């Protein structure tokens, strides 16, 4: 009859794990480098509520050290008794940079993807320990990581946007000046939204904008730095557009499993990562459209991402918007 | 090219001028006023956007004053010139407590119900404002407010914590374990929580347990006191107990027109105030509860809903929980 605070906490994994496309992709990444897991050691960075731990032993593990700093590091450790797992997973609180393990693993597995990839992500963690704990020629799983962008009309704000000018339709009233002002609201603020989306919304050819094999040298100081790249495209006809999405895709070693993140695939809980102009621009068939994204951390805190957009919409001249998380 | 901060400010109207069934409701109810309206002056208490001064202009209104405190009044002035109706519609800007009108006035319209009734409502301001402008003999639209409760098994929330039992049937891991924890997270708290629910939740036969004439002396003081009283009803058959919905009705005067927030009833934007127990109680067919429902201020924040719920269910002891607005 107590009362406790962690509606957020429970809400977040139940997510997680609802999200079969997620899930299932990880279940069978993992199974599909069983040759590689028989008999071998495995390190869960961000293990949550513990369930691909669990997987990498049901692959053949030896041994798995499921490692989580938040508050449900305890449901795992029970999630584990439960499995009757208790003695091939060991589950350690606090972050995987201060943890100590009894040996160094042969491979890595984890969940580190944040909305726009690198938000709140656990990438930096993940390659801190691949540096300290991985043996060599040890296996990440996932092995790589792709980013994609597109420009957009967003079909549901384009209703929202427009909803001003129908009320007149509906009720004799005329409220289309309420346009503007919705337009400031919604548009004019550099947050990036997550929201889902789905083809009708996508407006060219989607561009893969940089690639990111997690197991390079070098990655580290490119994260700092800034991941991206340009690119360039053509318009399938005629839209407001509203601004641009960004996604990813990370792909399984083995033909290889790839768990994407396009708004022309599936859908999951990460969504897109969307980039709106402050106000929308009409383009046609054939618009070209040139730019570069960047991801980059946040001054204040490197676990925000931020983007740096540069865009250039047809004739018009090349503009800049510098976003941050919403 | 700047940017605004007022996201929340669009989404808000958005959000009410979109609900059909409020705004149907408003502008059918104003004009079954006609004969009362027609030629008079009128005060619209929290005008937001200005619809409703605008519909009391249409169904024949001399004059109104719509009257708005927050930022948004500023659309409100310009949606009433676009409707040619600026020497009509008077936009005054403050609190309807220290504006000052030319006149008083024959009429009050205001949608000043928040959820649960009473959350953030303007309830208090239209009545402060009845008894400073309204003339003797004076309309109020509308006129009465009724409140409801039920006892529910919420079918959504019977899912969620269902879910970790049924991890096992989906990818072969037992998570039956998150099940205490997710009933602790979700209903182990004293907040109310806004959902909407339909027939399909709904235990026992619908108990009015309050009916607020907003003319009648002394409704101030019982605002200030706590509005509620006792109910009893009988379970339609074998489900969990989860807690009570409680939702409200308001009348116009003429036959009445209704606008309902029952969750039989056409969904509203106000949804249903949930009051969760602190775990689910099985219940069978005739199963009795009974028990009593206040709504009061909080103590920090009188615009801020509390409610004092008492039960007793079947055989089991009467019980309390004292909820807060989430
Ligand atoms: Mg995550
Ligand atoms: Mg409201």
């Amino acid at each position: 009859q107590l009362y406790y605070e962690c509606y957020s906490d429970v809400s977040v994994h139940e997510e997680m794990i609802a999200d079969q496309v997620r899930t299932e992709a990880y279940r069978l990444g993992i199974l599909k480098n069983w040759a590689a897991l028989r008999g071998k050691t495995v390190l869960d960075v961000g293990a949550g509520t513990g369930i691909l731990s669990i997987f990498c032993a049901q692959a053949g593990a030896r041994r798995v050290y499921a490692v989580e700093a938040s508050a449900i590091w305890q449901q795992a450790r029970e999630v584990v008794r439960l499995n009757g797992l208790e003695d091939r997973v060991h589950v350690l609180p606090g972050p995987v940079e201060t943890v100590e393990l009894p040996e160094r693993v042969d491979a890595i597995v984890s969940e580190w993807m944040g909305y726009g990839l690198l938000h709140e992500s656990m990438l930096s963690s993940v390659l801190h320990a691949r540096t300290k704990w991985l043996k060599e020629g040890g296996l990440l799983l996932p092995a790589s990581a792709e980013l994609f962008v597109a420009p957009i009309s967003d079909q549901m704000l384009e209703w929202r946007l427009g909803f001003w000018s129908q009320v007149k339709q509906h009720y004799g009233v005329d409220m289309s000046c309420m346009e503007s002002f919705a337009t400031r609201c919604l548009m004019g603020h550099s947050e990036i939204v997550v929201q889902d989306l789905s083809g009708e919304d996508v407006l060219a050819r989607p561009q893969r904008f940089a690639q990111l094999e997690l197991a390079r040298a070098g990655l580290e100081q490119e994260l700092e730095a800034g991941v991206g790249g340009r690119f360039r495209c053509s318009c399938y006809g005629s839209a407001p557009l509203h601004g641009f999405a960004v996604w990813f895709q990370v792909t399984f070693p083995g033909k290889p499993l790839v768990l994407s993140t396009s708004p022309l695939h599936p859908a999951t809980h990460w969504k897109q990562a969307l980039l709106y102009l402050n106000e929308p621009v009409p383009v046609e068939q054939d618009t070209d459209i040139s730019g570069e994204i960047t991801l980059l951390p946040s001054p204040d805190n490197p676990r925000r991402l931020r983007i740096l957009l540069r865009y250039k919409v047809g004739d018009h001249e090349e503009k800049t918007k510098d976003f941050a998380m919403e």
